[PDB]
């Protein structure tokens, strides 16, 4: 009965686009000079060719994450729920934190669609699975989850995220941020989760940090032996501002 998905198909040029971004990464930090390229291609397309699509697991993806393997300085980590272009901006000017699309294999993938069939070895450009419509266990949702668990499982001392204050629920427990990046920060090597709120422009600077959804997500830290800390960023564009330059005058010291 099965036609087609629900969801896009795999970006066009998607072979050639994982294969620049490796390039282009492993030249801007020469800390992954050591990658082979090509092998991460392969390992990419091994975890999700010939397979049906809502079948995939993180064990497809365990070639590449070996290949992928990454350091990175615990202290400077950025998480974001909802609010991924914004996080982006920020380590564009404040640029020793990492977001997860700072790292090797959240560069390779971002804003990227895949995914094949069982039938045959090629990529399917015409349908692949939507998360809701379709299954979970799709080969974008399946490689997020398996590369974000180990980025939050590494995170150490102050981690940061950032939270959309636009939303209904600014922290959505069963997001994925909620599921997968909060229950694998480890308390003996995260001491803070500090949120930062970003006002909308409709939010009226309410103290969002007395939210509800915020108070769960407290109360959630506290019982992982995590302390919690939340700042209001009331105008996301004078805050990058002053991240680029910490002396301009119209900078608060509020974060
Ligand atoms: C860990 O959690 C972060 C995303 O959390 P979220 O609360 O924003 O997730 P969601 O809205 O419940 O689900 C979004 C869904 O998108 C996929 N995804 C994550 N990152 C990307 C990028 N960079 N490009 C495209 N698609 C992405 C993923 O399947 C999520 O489940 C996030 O930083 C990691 Cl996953
Ligand atoms: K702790």
């Amino acid at each position: 009965w099965r036609q087609q998905w629900s969801g896009p198909g795999t970006t066009k040029r998607f072979p050639e686009t994982v294969l620049a971004r490796c390039v282009k990464y492993t030249e801007i930090h020469p800390e992954m000079r050591h990658v082979d390229c090509q092998s991460v291609w392969d390992a990419f397309k091994g975890a999700f060719i010939s397979k049906h699509p809502c079948d995939i697991t993180e064990e497809d993806y365990q070639p590449l994450m070996k290949l992928g393997t990454q350091t990175v300085p615990c202290n400077k980590i950025l998480l974001w729920s909802r609010i991924k272009d914004l996080a982006h901006q920020f380590t564009q000017v404040q640029r020793d934190m990492f977001t997860l699309e700072d790292t090797l294999l959240g560069y390779l993938a971002d804003d990227l669609t895949w995914c094949g069939e069982f039938a045959t070895s090629k990529i399917n450009y015409q349908s692949c699975p939507d998360w809701r419509k379709d299954c979970s266990n799709n080969p974008v949702s399946v490689f997020w989850k398996t590369v974000s668990r180990r980025f939050a499982e590494a995170a150490c001392d102050v981690v940061h995220v950032m939270l959309d204050g636009s939303r209904s629920k600014i922290f959505d427990k069963d997001s994925t941020f909620g599921s997968v990046e909060v229950h694998n920060l480890q308390p003996e090597k995260v001491q803070t989760l500090e949120a930062w709120v970003i006002h909308g422009g409709r939010e009226d600077s309410r103290d969002l940090c007395q939210d509800p959804t915020i108070k769960e997500l407290e109360s959630i830290i506290s019982k992982r032996n995590i302390q919690f800390s939340c700042k209001n960023i009331y105008r996301p564009d004078k805050f990058l501002q002053c991240v680029k330059n910490p002396e301009d005058s119209s900078c608060t010291s509020e974060i």
